[PDB]
């Protein structure tokens, strides 16, 4: 067989307890599958409209607060500051909800994108929970992808509140 | 499917909305707490099951509050106000906070309700979330009020779903 047995499922942690993710979170040299995700103005924007850019996919659980920490922006400021570089913040949070996120708001080619339509990108991108209070919400993880869109960094975080590995991410685009 | 409006574009919306006399199917949507709350769990007392495409908004119409208000002060009835906006959202609405019996519900899970009650709006730039509408239960979830607005940014008839409820 061409196929892992022995990976276990991805699981994540949320108030101390392992909660399920479907699908696998596509990993390094893997081809980025096509997506599209709503805007803040509820257009449909696919994953091919950033053709030749490099994409940071900064996938979160909510990005619907009034308090986040400096880190969260920080990172999405640099990578947007990037050359050819866009930042797509992605969460289950409606368009309404996405626009007073502490961590995108004002930032240069940081993009806020809602999973309204739809809920294929979810298990494209093995970032679906499936379980408990979180169930259809998306997991937290981080996703870079080249000019080309192939995976150049990929990291599903353990514990959802939990900050991803911003210094890999932005060494991935260097 | 049902052709609604909003400010005179045409949105369609799936499925038929329930009609008095009809028995209402049950349904488990998401509390603010991130809970599942069934229409079972209401069994005996009234409904206001109030649909919005959005309760998302720091500022609103003073009717929306009072019909809120009004039909959740009454003895034995609750009102349900739905939409497919994040429990982190609905928390917001000048509509739905600090009322006595008025909870919000998420379709962040249980979204099957959207076909099931007429409210799904399943293409345009509004696909994925819920027409505005209002459908009131008695005590044994037959509709005794229902209204799908023809314009979405119109309020429904409150005085008359307030008056099925006396």
């Amino acid at each position: 067989q061409g196929i892992d047995p022995f990976t276990m499922t991805q699981t994540v942690h949320f108030q101390g307890n392992p909660v399920s993710v479907a699908g696998k979170l596509p990993q390094i040299g893997d081809k980025a599958k096509d997506f599209t995700l709503v805007a803040k103005d509820l257009s449909d924007v696919a994953l091919s409209s950033f053709a030749g850019k490099r994409k940071v996919l900064n996938i979160f659980p909510s990005i619907d607060t009034g308090v986040c920490a400096a880190s969260v922006r920080k990172f999405n400021q640099l990578a947007g500051e990037l050359e050819n570089t866009v930042v797509l913040c992605i969460s289950s949070d409606l368009p309404f909800a996405q626009s007073r996120f502490c961590g995108a708001e004002g930032l240069s080619n940081v993009i806020t994108l809602s999973t309204l339509r739809g809920a294929d990108f979810k298990q494209a991108y093995g970032v679906a929970i499936t379980e408990g209070p979180l169930a259809g919400l998306t997991a937290r993880a981080v996703v870079v992808l080249d000019g080309q869109d192939n995976v150049i960094y990929s990291e599903l975080v353990n514990e959802i509140t939990t900050e991803p590995n911003y210094d890999a991410a932005l060494a991935a685009l260097k």
